[PDB]
Order: structure tokens, then sequence, then C-alpha cells
């Protein structure tokens, strides 16, 4: 009577305005038990990170309601007049980071993540059943690189698109640039990707391009593990000889989930005495693919964490980041060697290490779920061989999460003692109930048990109170 | 002493928690210039809505931060201890929500999107140059369910799979399920779509069901549009009839960005033969489909967002919006047809209406363009009798936006008159002009070239003054 | 160096000369109780007919020995001096016989068959997954005009194209061009072929043109079973409005198995009043199919053979054999109607018909075991609506064998009553078992046991005599 | 019809009994000129042969007339029980010629030649996009075993699968295995090609059918140019290690032109602790692709002819023709030697050598040019090395076609020095033009230029006088 179903229409009214923690409860708790876990905890995962309050204070903004489907040229909406501003600032920023000449290069800041940023450019570029050439997964490479096998294909990239690896010599643990050149002889790549999610090395970007141009394909770098690094000027940037370059903005970049493709544009190139000149039109095929081609409506509100990241990553504050990254990599690198540990090709010229347990008898699969059990989060990367993902036979550590909360080498030289307790307790437990079982018996003796769950409960206390004494980015705790 | 370095350490420090409003002003203008502009304007757009507080609160957790590339049970990082709770809670509500049986459905919550949600789908169940039949663009359906012309095929889902449209009658803008089993016949489609973007109309699963089976093919229903309407109960379901749905959980379900994908699974095919069964495999397909083929690692904080307002879909005041949401829009529809205007199919079943312009000599172009100089958002629609596509005949209008905003009938009407208004502007301003005006043209006329814009400029006033009387969700003060 | 440069190579060196009498009796039997079942026996098949001595007479020449992989313009090899003045005579005679203008049309002789030619055209104009448009096989196509199913695609044309069929009314048996103008709009063809193997009736090029240039398409003529009628002008010549013609050489053309494919050339079309002329690459396209793209080295001998048909062609006596051809016809379809039988479309427009005899309890497969067992030559054709094949209702009779043979309008009613008496027989064998006794049921108590095969010996018999008195062309005795 | 037309009748009966010497002297003139030719000439191309009179007497029989397209036991006409002997009769001799146990294999007689054989093989076990090996086209490879460049796909093979090649050894001209299986299991091909028609030296099928299974694909063998040697016992049979084995029956086989498929049935399976039984498949795959897939109707009248090669090829007096086709390659490729011209891989193990004139200033296309106008059929040859391409640096020679006509090592000498004075005369013409080369201009002079063509003139006088002092198999003077 209070004017119709004024007792509901008051409800809903303050459903739309009542703050998580009344809302919903159950979730409130959740995200609250899982930011504890990243606070008491040692994050080694390579392509993990801690973003900055700034970036995810935009991720909730009211940007996530607007739909702008098409670019700042001509949107097939209205009321674009601020997404437009957003999304060109953006661009302008991503240019600026990394040095480019806006008369050469270009950018699309509307891929959804990683993969999609990828997928896109084949789609553009390569076409259906196009040949692409990527590193073999368990080489160092990408899923989204094309990765198949002698009977699976697992990566849309292998299905749509005709693809063939090339690898690293298994002695040194290098690319082997020599069978790459020989191969795109005979396959005729249509497009090279250079990128990696598991290598410890720079890329010969210079060769690769020569190999490109030979068999006359396009050189595409994934810098997704490295953007940052880039970015900030610590390494070789890849944007001196690929025609394209695609990232994630998560990781080394330190911003929210989302990908990014950039793009060579005009001087294409030059003639000798048939003085004739070639133009780029990359531009025009990947900005197609994207949309309509592939996506719906931009995701505005990651473009503006990004652009709120892209920001910071043109800082001195973050250069000098960048650098602690690198430092702190060698120092565990070099404690971890220093224990007796197998550093693939000797060491990092990143942010990541490979270790190869198996001079131990010991596999990733097994040393990775004993160190989780301890607050040591990581990857069981595949190792340079041909065994296969789930039990693979090497750690992958990286140092972009806890570089960030602080950790210099000191602390990093401590890590590595903690990770060196974890595999010896690993190689002990093995033994203790030594027989034919895999890993889903190990978690047995691990889960259960008691006697041996008394070691890991001390180390995963000593582990959480070194943990706990560090700052940890974000909100106010949430 | 040790200034030199540690100096900067405590910038880096404070960057890394330093609010928006300080971090970035320039962004930080652009959101609230944006938020404004979304408080004094009338949001007419189908497929955009308001998301709650909560959703948007959980956008920026820290749930942004962690990598969990698998599925709940296994993963291939670890600590997902959380992540997992998170994703096993947002698909037991998403059940829920649609009353659901597990034991003959389930879901996946990883897609990033909409478009990402549907071509995962394709690329389970159809594989590559599958064949696929979807409502043609300009007939209400959507981009992703086979666009192509006479040169060009758009959609990637034109470019990877092989796809033919099915019509309406122009002459009275519904279905023509007659032609559809015809041609299924010819065609012999893999999968069958029964979604759109612009239809007023409740679908016939049943009968489109039927035609599936007739020629042994999937019936697939992208109920991105209603999925809110559909979860409230106020319209037909099509998890009666349908193998897969695919949805978007922004618009009439009013949450975050993102997609979801139900599917079968148990039973299907008696066998009439003997005791022998045939089960449903999609559950395994699709799943796969999703990661590690498409994408990359899931977005945990948009699914925290989306379990948020799967809770909060589930309320009565929920329920209620809904309805309200329905019966506003009769409301406009009749308040329109009344005031003279041509509404196809002559009214809704639904959240949205189609204008079909035509009857008065302007275009959904031009009418567009000026709306929006009024502070109307509102989004052109190619229609039956032609498609110019960008400059089609039509206005799609839909009322979730406003209503979630308070808005009732009288409002609507209110609001219908406003329109009215508009499209009466736009008359005026082209008879005055050149026959062989463009476009561009009439967009110069009613920039700040004339007293025209003293036209606007006080209807756009008296409409701000409208707007910026009702509350609008999201978060108080950033 | 013994036994050898005196007896083995005595031998080896008669055995190179020996003729086919002595060198093979096996093989040399074989043959003359073929050419004798020719001469003693009704052949009724459309697609056969008897090649004249000259053309034969040229099959075994030395030609069969030289290799000429490329073209007239230039080989890969020497000697080809003759082969080019053969391949140029026999292009050259191709064009006259059907009145094309050098300057419009090209020809390639190299196909070695009817279905090469096909698939050359579609491999050149069509591409990998391009789509075709045909008339469905039991609508009256052929194979090679892509034949698939909701379960496999069967032919090479639907396998490594996209193809769908168009339809002839069941009601009335004529090409449902309606429909198809309809469907092409919606499946965008890419080539769209007019052309059938059981089809009494001319066909619209006119309108099938227009169709074709709506839809952007190019319009192929398959001319198989009319090639002679064609040349001959007693029927509409598809020349004036398809871009491409293919064809066999064999059937109404009465020469050597082979196919040609003929192509327009020369300005495709002017623009509006732009200067620029769009012109006709087919011939570089078609060419480039055929080598190096699909086939090996051209078989001299057949084009010889059909360079000598051409010739013959191109005469009175040709022209005037072909109007017998076409009399006869008439004259079969009027006793056959006259006798009580009914004929799809109620006649025939040229040398062929197709009898249902549905209106009988018997099916097409039946009878024409029964009148094969009486020297009797058919095709169980399908019939417009069939309800499956399997049990095909129709008989497929063609004139233009026996009207080769001498046969006038008296002799063909004599045939006619020759068949009647067939069918009658396969009645009564099948009146007393008349129940759901499979064709293998019919098959065998046919000719199986019951002691009537008194009633085809007689049959069998007053047909064999009435054969035997008309001549046979042919070699002296092969 | 009254007195009307019918005289004509008389004539239309003439004309198609009439010999090829009256109907038509301009193709009977041709054919004669060609009949000369191919007498006083040297035919030293690899690939060619002289049919038996037997062969070609059965061309031009009766059976060029009937339709017959499905397989024996299951065909789509009538009257097919003569056909149906001889097609039988045929694959029974195919098998013998080949001491294969029918158990095991089975056979296909109606490809229309070589390429159609290969084509239908991939069709029936590749399928659309499929990967194959084969060797690179200028390494001794054939064109449908793939052949595309970077800009496009040449060969039907490579358009409509995916290939990629191995090569040979440039330093030695031996097949690399090592590199093969390297690649194989990168790319990993569904089906490895052995075969050649420019290769001197048997292949490694034991090594090759190892790398084959180790990848889990089909080794073909394409024995085109070797089928009589191997079917003479010769040289090393494929069919001990290849699954299916396709081939051409005129070169090395003395037979008319076609093709045959032979291929592995029967078992080939059980494996786990369960006798599994899994048999072969190959039958039925394809069978099916030859017919109803990509063949129209079999041409009978060359299976007739083939039959009678096969019967020929089980003599002694052709187990002796092989021998000394043989014995006569090792004589002219010594006198070659001992003469200074470099022979690739050093001889030959077949009837063909591949000569280096690259180590004379001299390309193969010059050389080829000049010894034509001697009455010498050679045949230009890229070898393992030159980058060259388009300038060649190799002849091909063979030795069947002359062996057939009776030289031996003696007369082979006598050629091997006719040829020296050839290239001798292209040096001389060669040793006197400017320097940029251009065989463009080679060509001009070498036509007029007096001195040179009076001294060509004399040659090819020597030259013809020795060729007509040997017998020509083939019909008389034809
Ligand atoms: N009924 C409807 N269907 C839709 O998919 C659609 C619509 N409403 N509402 C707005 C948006 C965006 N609409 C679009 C419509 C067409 C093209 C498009 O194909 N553009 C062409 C232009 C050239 C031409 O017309 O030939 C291109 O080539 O890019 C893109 C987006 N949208 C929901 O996604
Ligand atoms: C024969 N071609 C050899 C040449 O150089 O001429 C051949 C064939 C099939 O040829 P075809 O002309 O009958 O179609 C197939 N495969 C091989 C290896 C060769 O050598
Ligand atoms: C000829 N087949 C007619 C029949 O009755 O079977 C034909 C062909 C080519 O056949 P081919 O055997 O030489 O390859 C192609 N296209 C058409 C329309 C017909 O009729
Ligand atoms: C039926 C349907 N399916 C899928 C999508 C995918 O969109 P997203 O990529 O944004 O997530 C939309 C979007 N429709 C938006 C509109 O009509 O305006 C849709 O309407
Ligand atoms: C080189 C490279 N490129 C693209 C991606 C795309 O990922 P996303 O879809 O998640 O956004 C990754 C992922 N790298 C993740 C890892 O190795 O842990 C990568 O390593």
């Amino acid at each position: 009577m209070a004017d119709r179903d004024a007792t509901l229409w008051a409800s809903h009214e303050k459903m739309l305005s009542q703050p998580l923690k009344d809302s919903d409860a159950e979730v409130y708790s959740i995200i609250k038990k899982e930011s504890n876990r990243q606070r008491v905890g040692l994050e080694l995962i390579a392509s993990e990170n801690f973003a900055s309050r700034a970036v995810l204070e935009a991720l909730g903004s009211s940007l996530n309601n607007k739909y702008s489907e098409g670019y700042p040229g001509q949107r097939y909406y209205g009321g674009t007049e601020f997404i437009d501003e957003l999304e060109m600032l953006c661009q302008k920023r991503a240019l600026q980071a990394y040095h480019l000449d806006p008369q050469c290069w270009g950018v699309n800041v509307q891929p959804y993540s990683g993969s999609p940023a990828n997928f896109a450019v084949y789609t553009a570029l390569v076409e259906p059943h196009g040949r692409i050439m990527g590193l073999d997964l368990p080489d160092g490479g990408h899923l989204t690189h094309g990765f198949m096998t002698d009977k699976k294909k697992i990566s849309a990239t292998s299905i749509f698109f005709e693809s063939m690896p090339y690898k690293v010599y298994p002695e040194t643990g290098y690319i082997n640039y020599d069978q790459l050149e020989e191969n795109a002889s005979l396959f005729h790549p249509k497009l090279i990707i250079a990128g990696t999610s598991c290598y410890s090395r720079n890329l010969d970007y210079a060769r690769l391009r020569k190999i490109a141009d030979d068999n006359g394909a396009y050189l595409m770098a994934d810098m997704a593990h490295i953007s940052g690094l880039v970015a900030a000027g610590v390494v070789p940037s890849p944007f001196e000889h690929c025609h394209v370059v695609t990232t994630t903005t998560h990781k080394t970049l330190r911003g929210c989930r989302a990908g990014m493709i950039f793009y060579r544009k005009g001087v294409r190139s030059v003639d000798p005495k048939t003085g004739k000149e070639t133009y780029y039109e990359l531009e025009s095929l990947i900005n197609s693919a994207v949309f309509p081609g592939l996506q719906g409506g931009p995701h505005n509100h990651a473009i503006a964490g990004v652009a709120v990241a892209l920001k910071q990553a043109m800082t001195t504050e973050f250069k000098i980041y960048q650098l602690q990254v690198l430092a702190n990599c060698r120092a565990l690198s070099d404690a971890l060697t220093e224990l007796g540990y197998k550093i693939v090709t000797g060491g990092s010229d990143n942010h990541l290490i490979l270790m190869d347990l198996r001079s131990k008898g010991t596999d990733g699969g097994r040393a990775e779920k004993v160190l989780e059990a301890c607050s040591i989060a990581c990857n069981k990367n595949t190792c340079p061989g041909d065994k296969s993902a789930l039990r693979p036979s090497g750690l992958r550590l990286g140092t972009p999460a806890l570089t960030s909360r602080g950790l210099l080498e000191e602390d990093f030289q401590k890590v590595a003692h903690f990770i060196h307790r974890g595999i010896e307790l690993t190689l002990q437990i093995q033994s203790h109930m030594a027989t034919k079982a895999t890993l889903k018996e190990f978690k047995e003796k691990l889960a259960g048990d008691e006697k041996i769950q008394s070691a890991v409960a001390t180390l995963r206390e000593e582990v959480e109170n070194f943990a706990s004494n560090f700052s940890l980015p974000g909100l106010p705790d949430f």
C-alpha cells in the first residue's frame, strides 16, 4: 500500500548498493581466505605477481557497464566519448612505455587475455590451415604457439592452423637456430613465433628475423613473460626485429589480466636496383580480426587497469624493481647451484630458472606437491624432454612475485634453503614407502599419515613465519 | 646514509598501495566523467545494465593475482585450494539459479565472455569446416551465430566453420521455422543455434529441437539477452529442449562481463534395440575446448563476480525486478505505438523492441545520432525489408538498464515522449537540407553548426534533469 | 650370350609384333564374346553408344607411346612437334563443332574423362571448401556435381568442397528454379552447375545465369549427355549463358572416352563509366589445374580419337543421325505412354526418358534385372520423391545407341513392346510371391529356380533375333 | 521419313565403318609422321617405351563402348558379364606378376593413369589437410608427391593436403634417411612416399618402413619408373615393406597408359593379451576413393591392354629384356664417365642416369635443345646442389625405349659418343656468346647460323641412319 510493492522495491534498491561483505558473506569469506594465503606464503610461480592497488581500484569501476564494440574510429554505439578518451590514452601509454615511434607502430588494447591476442594474430595474418612455427611446448614454447603430438592436437592453434615446432639442443638447453633455419626451408612457415614460457635465456631476434625473411614469413614475438623486463629496459627488446609483438599485461608487467597486440606500419621494405616500395597492412588485418572477427565488446574496465599499470611501468621505481627482480634471480640460481642442483643452461638471463631434479631420482611432479604442502607455490614445468605434463622432471621458479613484496638477495637465499629442505623431504618420503606407486598414492602419506606431516608442519611454519614478515600489495587486505 | 638506493624503494613501496585517485589522476578523472554520464542520461541500449556494488567490489579483489589454469581437481599450479572453493561454488550456484538437476547438467564458468563461450562450443562439437545454422544477422541473430556475405566471411565463426543462416518472414517479423526445417535437410547442419540479439519474441525451442534431431544435429541456445529473464522465471526456459546453452553474465543478468557454457550429461538414446545405453560426452569435449584448447588461465576475479550475481539472481527482489523489466517494456511499446510508430511483430515478449522508422522517411542511422546528442543512448539496428548495416531503418530499445534504476511505467511513458521529441527533431533537421546529403553531412549540421543545437540543448536538459532524479547502482564514492 | 642372343631375343622380338589373336587368346576370346553381346542385344542405356571405326582405329596408334606433359605453348619434353599438331587440330575442331568464336572461347582437351574434367574446374575456380550448387543426385544430377549425406560426404566433390543441392518439383518433375534462386542467396555458391544425367527436359540456362550473377558465381554446364545433340544443333546450346562448359566425348558425341573443358575469355565486364575492363582469367586457372595441377601426361591417342569424332560431328550425316535420335525417343515415349506407363514430366525434349514403375507395384531394381536376362540394357534410376533409393521406382532409357545401328520409329515401337513384355513378366514372377520378399528373394526365385526361365528364354530369343538384324559400328570384328 | 533425307543414311552408314585412312586423312598423316619420328631417332627419355602390338591391338577394341561404373560383384549397370571377366583376369595377372599372395594383397586396376592412382590413395588414407612426406621434386621426387613454393601450392597434392619433403645429401646424391627420420618426428606425417622419377639408386624400404611405423604412418611406394624391373625380378621389390604400392603401366612395364593401386589386406594387428585381429581396411577405403569417390566409368579398353602387358611381363623373354635394359644402362654410364662426364651418385642401380653438365659451363636446358635438333630425345633435370633450378645442370637418360628396339652394349656406346658430340656442339655454339647467357638467346643463335645448322644437320643424319637400322615395335607402319 506504501505505493505498491513498497517492501521489495526497497530491498532491490539496497541490494544494488549493499557491500559485498553483507550481500554475499560466502564469497566474501573465500576472497579473504585467499588474500591471506597469498600473504603467508612464498609465491615462486614465474607467471604470477601482485597488482598495485591503483590498478585493482580501476577494475571495479563503472566502466564495467559500457558497451563500445567498435574502435575509437567508428563505434557501433554512442556515449563512447569517455571510453574513447580511455582507449586512446592506453594506446598512447602503450607505445610510450616501449619507446615506440607511433609512425612505425600501433597497438590494439582489446584482447581479453594472452591466448586471445595470439589467436587473433594467427587469424589475421596466417588464415585457416596456414603454417606456423613455434618452440615445442616441452622445450619452452607455449600452448598457443602451435602445440600437437604424434596422436592428439591439444591447442586451438594446431587445430585451425598447421603447426610444426623447432627445438633446443637437449645437450645445452639453447634454442637450435640452425635446425629451425633448416626446417623452415622445407615447411615454408607463414609466421614464426619467438616467445617462451620456460626459457631462461634471451632470444636471437636478429637471427630469427633473418630466417623469417629468408622464407618470407612474419616474425611474431610473444613477450608475455618479459613484458615488464623489456619495458624497464633491463633486457633486449624484441621490437627491433619483429613485425608483431603480442603480450599479456599481468606477470612481469604487474597489471590486470589482458593482452595487447603491437604491430608495425608504413615503412615496410626497400628495393635495391628494383627501387620499388612495399607497405605494412598489419594494422588493418589485425584490428579487424579482433573485431568483429573474434571478440564482442571490449572490457573497458580492464583497459583502464592496463593504462594505470602502463604509467607505473614508466617510472624509475619500476625500472629499479625490475632490476632487483633480475638480481634476485641470480641470487636464487647461485644459492641453488651451490647447494648442488642442476639449473638448465647453467643459469638465467631473465626472471626465471628451471631445475633438473632428474639428477636426484625425484621428478618435478612429486617435489611440486611437497613444496605446496609447505606454503611454497610453483610449477612442475616440463623439462627439455619427451616425458609429459602432470609428471615432469623439473621445477620452474620465478622472482617477480616475491621481489614485488620486498625480498632481496639475502632473503632469496633463505628461500633457496627452504626449497632445499623441501626436496630433501621429498627424497626421504620417497623411500619411506619405496615402491612403484604414482602421484595419486603420494598424496597419501602426504595428505593423511601424520608422522610425515609433522615434518611438513614444521617447515610450513618456519616458511609462513618468514613470509608473513613482508608487505603484500593490493587493497586494505582483501 | 644508505639513501642513494633505499630512498627509491620507499616510493616503489607506496606506488603499490597508493590509491588510484593519486596514482593516476588522468584515469581517475575519466572514470568519474563516465560515472557521471551514466547518471544523467537515459540508457536504452538493450544489452547494457548496471552491476550491483557487491559484484564490482569482487572484481578488484586479490583473486586477480592467482593462476589456476586447469579445473578444480587437477590444476597445473598449486595453492588453488581457495580458487577451487570459489570455482565450485559458482558452478553450484549456476545450476541452482536455473533449476538444473546436476545429474543431467554441468557448467563451465571459465569463458572470458560471450563470443568466447560460443566459439568454444563450435570448436568442441562442430570441428573445422563443420556446418552451423544460425539466425541471419540482419534478422535478429548475433554476429557469432555465423555472418558472411557474397565475398567476405566476417564472424570468425563463418571463417573456421561453414555457416548458413535461416530467416524471419519479412511480412510478420517471426522466425520462418518452416524454411529452416526445409534447408536443414539440404545443408545437414551439425549444430543449430537458437538465440538472438534483436528478436522481441520467444523461440520455439520445441520445434527447433525437432528439426535438430531430424538431421541429427545439436541444438544450442545462446540466451545472452534473456539470461536474467530466464533465471527469474518470467520467460520460457531453453533448458527444456536444448543440448547446450551458452550465455553472457552481464545484460539481463546484471553481473560482470563473462560467459558460461551449460551442457547436458547423462544418457541419451534409449536404444530400443537391445539393453544398450548411449551417453552424452559434451562435458568432456567442451571442457577440453575451453582449456587447454582455447583459453589460458581463468580470470578468477570475474568468476567471483559472477558467483555474487548468481546469488542475487535467485532472490525475490530479483524476480520482481525482472517482472518490472518486462512490464516496463510493454508500457514503452504501447506509448510508442500509440504515438504512431511501427513496432516489429507488433510488440514484445521480452525486454526489447525494434522500431521501423522507415514509415517516416528517416533511417535508424540519423535518428540514433540525434538521440545521443540528447543524452539518450540508443543503438540502430538492421531489420526486415532491406539491410544497410550501420545505416539500418530501425532502433533497438531495451529496459533492463533503466528499470534497475527505479523507472516504472509512468516514467517509461515520459521516456517514450522524449524519444518522440527526438525523432521529431531528426525529421525537422533532415528536411532542411540537400536531398543528396550524406550521414557525415547530417552529423555536421547537427554539430554546433546551428540554432538547431539550441533545440537539442533544450531537450538534452529536460532529459538530463529527468534522469538525474533516479538512483544509480554501483560504488558510493571511490 | 648363348640361348639368349639366339632364342630369347628372337622370341622377345616376335612377342612385340605378334597379333593379339596369338599373343593372348584368353583376352582375345573375351573381346569377341563382348563384341558379340553388343550385336545381339538391345542397348537402351542412355549413356552408351558405338564408336565409329575411324575413331577406334586411332586409339591403338603409336601416339600411345609419346609423353608431352605440358601444352602446345611450352612443354616439358621434346619431339612434340607432331603431338602439337594433333593437340591444336583437336582444339581447333572443338571450337568449330560448337560454333564458338576463338576470340571468346578456349578449350582443354586433356581431361582423361568426364569426372576428371569437372574436378579440374572446381579445383581451378572453387578452391578447397569453396561452395558449389548442383542438382541433387536422385533429382537428376551426377555424383561429380557433389553428393553427400547427414552421415558421410560420399563423392570427391562434396569431400574437398562444400556442396548443397537444389531440387525438382516432385509434383511435375521440373527443376525448381525458384527454390534455387532462394537458397543461393543464403548459401552463397561460388559456382552453380547446370547439367544432368537423368533429366528429359532442357535447362533454363538463361534463368540459371541470372541467379549465378545475382550471387556473383560462375555458371558451369556439364553437357555430357547432350554434347552430341548440341553440336548437331537439335537442342539449345548452353554456350549462350554459361562461363564454363565441361563434357565427355563419348555418349551422344560417339567418340572415345575422354573429357573437355570449354571456357570463356577476353572482357568479362566493363565498369559503368570507368574504362577499367574486368577480364576472364579462366583459361589461366583451368589450364593450370589440369597440369601441373591434377594430371600427368596427356593421353595423346585418346585426343586423336576425339579429333576424329569431332570432325564426324560436323557432318550432315551426323546432324541427321542426331535428328533421328530425338525422333526415336518420342516414338518410344509415346508407344510406352500408350501402353499405359508413366513417363516423368510427360515426355522428353532430348534422347532419354524416365519410367515411373511405381504405379505397378514393381520397382526399377527388379525390372532392370529381368530385362537384362532378356538381352535388354537399362538403368534403374530413381524418381522424383522416391521415399528413398534401394527401391528406385524407375528405369532410364536412351536412344543414341540403337539409333546408331539403324533403328527407326517402327523399330523402337517393336522395342517398346519387348519392354512391355519384360515388365509384364516381372509382375508375374512378382505377383505370386508378392510379399515383403527382398529384391534378392526375387533375384533368386526369378532366374533362380522356377523353371520358367523358359519364359525369359523365349523372349530373349525373339529379342536377339530382332537385334542381330541390324548393323553394329566398330572395328572388323573386335 | 520419305526419300527426302534417307539418302545420307547411306553415308552416315559408311562413315562409321570407313577406315581412318579415308575418314580423316589429316589425322592419319600426323600419326604416320609421328610413327616415323620414333623410328629414325634415339629415344633416351627415361619414362618412355614402345608398346607391343598385342597391347595396342586391344586399345581400339569394342570395350571402349561399355559402361561398368561399379566393381565386379557390385556394378550399377548390366551386361558387365564380360567386362567382369576381363577386370578379374587383369586383377589376377597383376598379383601374379608381382608374386603376391592374394590373401595379403589386392589391386585396383581402374586408375586412369599414374597421378590419378596416387591422388586416389591420398584421398582414401590421408584425407583433406592430412600430412604427407615425399622426396622433394628437384632431388628426384615426382610432381604428385607434393610440390609447393612459399608463395603458392602447385601440385594438387600440396593443395588439398599438407606436404613437406625430405632430401638427398647434395654431396653424394643419396637420400638422407637420417634427416627424414628426424623431421618425421616433428611433422607427424600420416603417409610417407617412397618413389622417384629421377634417382638412380635403390630405396631403403626397410628403413623407410621403420620410420613410418615409428610415427605410425603408412608407407606408400610409387614404383612407376621400376614397375617392369621389379616384375622381372632384376631389382629389389617394394612389396616387402610397403603398405601400399601404386604404379603406371607404361614406362618400364611396356603397357598402355594407366595406373594400379596395390594394397595390403587381412589381419596385421593382434597385440594386448587378447588376440586383437584388427585387420587392414585399405581395400575398403581405397576402392571407394577410386569409385564413387573420384572416377567415373572405368576405361575397359585400357584395362584390356594392361592385362595383355601383364601376361607379357611374366615371360622369360621379358625377364631377359629387363636384364639387357639394366646392362645397357651400365654400358652408357661407363662410356659416358669414361668420356669425362659427371654421373650423380657415380652410376646407376636401375634403368636411368643423371648427368651433371655443370662441370662444363653448360646447363641441361641448352644441351637438351641441341640434342633434340639431332634426333636425340633427352631431358634436362636439376641435380642435387644447384640453386639454379631455372639453370638445370643435368640430363636424364633412360634405356628401356632403345633396349626394346634391340640395342646392346656396343650400340649404347656408339650412342654415348653421339651424345658427347652433341654437348660438344653445345659448348661450341655457347663458347662464343656474350656471358650473361639467356637461353632465350642460345636457342636463338642455335637456329640461324649456317655453320651451326650444317653441323647439326650432319650429326642428325649420322644419328638417323644409325637409328633407322633397328626394329620398332607396334602395329605395322602405324
Ligand atoms: N541484430 C543485432 N545483431 C547483432 O549481432 C548486433 C546488433 N543487433 N546490435 C549491435 C551489435 C553490433 N552490430 C554489428 C553489425 C554488423 C557488423 C559488420 O558486419 N560490419 C561490417 C561492415 C561492412 C558491411 O556491412 O559489409 C564489417 O565488414 O566489419 C559488426 C557489428 N550487435 C551485437 O554484436
Ligand atoms: C610418370 N611420370 C614420369 C615423367 O617424367 O614423365 C610417374 C607417375 C604418373 O604419370 P602419369 O603421366 O601417367 O600420370 C607417377 N609417379 C611417378 C614417381 C612417376 O615417374
Ligand atoms: C557421364 N556419366 C553418365 C552415366 O550414365 O553414368 C557424366 C560425367 C562423366 O563420367 P565419366 O565416367 O567419364 O567420368 C560427368 N557429368 C555428367 C552430368 C555425366 O552424365
Ligand atoms: C546472443 C548473444 N550471444 C553472444 C554475445 C557476445 O557478446 P560479448 O562478446 O560482449 O560478451 C551477445 C552480445 N550482444 C550484445 C548486443 O546485442 O548489443 C549476444 O547478444
Ligand atoms: C609466451 C606466452 N604467451 C601468451 C600466454 C597467454 O596466457 P593467458 O591466456 O593466460 O593470458 C602465456 C601464458 N603463460 C602462462 C604460464 O606459463 O604460466 C605465455 O607464457
